[PDB]
């Protein structure tokens, strides 16, 4: 399949070169997989989700995304126009309030929630969790992320936006999950993207168009935007049978475009997510 005039990031993850605008992907499109977006919620009613999104958990008075961030991230995972895995099932878990804030205890509960809740969902092709959030190092937060991964979920987490070594942030610094940095349309590390040995992969993170609340769309930037590219990519590859939850981060690094990014500090991987789709 081919989607013309796609967002640059979708084109990029199906291209060996920057500078193109068509997204190429197997039409299976993540069908039969599930992605949990652990964030501020998801506006499930947005036309772009086509009934494939639903809220399954909130820790606040409402399950509504009153912020926009969670909806944007979900849109990059799985919206029809702006998504990597256009047929995946999206589940929203609202661990962040409408200002984008949340206590680590709530975040940890949300992670253990997905580990259990997947047993209530139909996801024959596998389960992914996308965590576009973080804070200072916390072994408990890292442990929670490692549990979720161990339970059979491909956990993708944002590196952080401090232009610093991600070793000092959580859950970014957990070795067993997939830590995702951000790049821009010219194959530069995004200037805010964390880096370090703990990074596994980069994805598009600067000027990413996706869904927003009120049935709208907008373009924003962050490792929060790169992360769902990778999450959607995992779901897509899992549906195709190329990899599994336990192995998907390794597989994505193995099959990445290598050596193509600029401003990658010595000791950080130079790997850009790529779907290896050959029409
Ligand atoms: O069971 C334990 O406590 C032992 O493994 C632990 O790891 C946690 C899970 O058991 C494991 O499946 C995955 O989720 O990693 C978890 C974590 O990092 O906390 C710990 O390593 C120790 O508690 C160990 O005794
Ligand atoms: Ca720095
Ligand atoms: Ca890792």
């Amino acid at each position: 399949a081919a989607q013309t005039n796609a967002p640059w990031g979708l084109a990029r993850i199906s291209s060996t070169s920057p500078g193109t605008s068509t997204y190429y992907y197997d039409e299976s499109a993540g069908q039969g997989s599930c992605v949990y977006v652990i964030d501020t919620g998801i506006e499930a009613s947005h036309p772009e989700f086509e009934g494939r999104a639903q809220m399954v958990k909130t820790y606040y008075y409402s399950s509504r995304d009153g912020n926009g961030h969670g909806t944007h991230c979900a849109g990059t995972v799985g919206s029809r126009t702006y998504g990597v895995a256009k047929k995946t099932q999206l589940f929203g878990v609202k661990v962040l309030d409408d200002n984008g804030s949340g206590q680590y205890s709530t975040i940890i509960a949300g992670m253990d929630f997905v580990a259990s809740d997947k047993n209530n969902r139909n996801c024959p092709k596998g389960v992914v969790a996308s965590l576009s959030l973080g804070g200072g190092y916390s072994s408990s937060v890292n442990s929670a992320a490692a549990r979720l991964q161990s339970s059979g979920v491909m956990v993708a987490v944002a590196a952080g936006n401090n232009n610093a070594d991600a070793r000092n942030y959580s859950p970014a610094s957990e070795p067993s999950v997939c830590t995702v940095g951000a790049s821009d349309r010219y194959d530069r590390r995004s200037s805010f993207s964390n880096y370090g040995s703990v990074l596994d992969i980069f994805g598009p993170g600067t000027d990413i168009l996706s869904t927003w609340i009120g049935g709208s769309t907008r373009s924003i930037s962050g490792t929060s935007m790169a992360t769902p590219h990778v999450a959607g990519l995992a779901a897509y590859l899992m549906t195709l049978g190329k990899t599994t939850a336990a192995s998907a981060c390794r597989y994505i690094a193995d099959t990445a475009n290598k050596g193509d990014l600029s401003n990658i500090p010595f000791g950080t991987v130079n790997l850009l997510a790529y779907n290896n789709y050959q029409a």
